[PDB]
């Protein structure tokens, strides 16, 4: 798809066999999601925001469908607004931007 | 243009007289600069993502030169880690993600 701003970019993700929205970000490195369950060990990160460094979970390999199409790598698990995709992910299911 | 994601997409901008660079983000409903001055009126706003919140100013009718393409919005200023054109700019120059 063509996907225009005049919205949040928002769609839907499955992971570990459940549906949520995730906003597909651009200005984000990493795929970040709100607390859940994943398989597997993980491993320690900090990422830094806008308002500050916090302390994540970070599992590696996992497989992940947004919008349709299938991704897996990593996600890191921790506290924020909004389950956000970032490029590591966007990559995988071959997003650009244009104008 | 066409901006892969496989980098952090920075463009070349223009405001208040000074050139900067700043991130194309798509998960930010905001354009926000670090501190710097700008014309005319300005009231407060708390802005949040990872890591919590942030005070900036909020500015009404910046124009802004983004990759050459001119906008007019409003800017927030202040403590940021980087510089974001967030949607209500992004939709200006008619910036889309396709995949
Ligand atoms: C209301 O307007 C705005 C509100 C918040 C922000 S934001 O900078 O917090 N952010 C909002 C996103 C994340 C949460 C959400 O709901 N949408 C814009 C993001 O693109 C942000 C933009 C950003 C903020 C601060 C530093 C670098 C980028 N990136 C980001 O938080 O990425 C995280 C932090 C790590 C650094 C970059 O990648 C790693 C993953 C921008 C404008
Ligand atoms: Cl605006
Ligand atoms: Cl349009
Ligand atoms: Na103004």
């Amino acid at each position: 798809p063509q996907i225009t701003l005049w919205k949040r970019p928002l769609v839907t993700i499955k992971i570990g066999g459940q549906l949520k929205e995730a906003l597909l970000d651009t200005g984000a490195d990493d795929t970040v999601i709100e607390e859940m369950s994943l398989p597997g060990r993980w491993k320690p990160k900090m990422i830094g925001g806008i308002g500050g460094f916090i302390k994540v979970r970070q599992y590696d390999q996992i497989i992940i469908e947004i919008a349709g199409h299938k991704a897996i790598g990593t996600v890191l698990v921790g506290p924020t607004p909004v389950n956000i995709i970032g490029r590591n992910l966007l990559t995988q299911i071959g997003a650009t931007l244009n104008f």
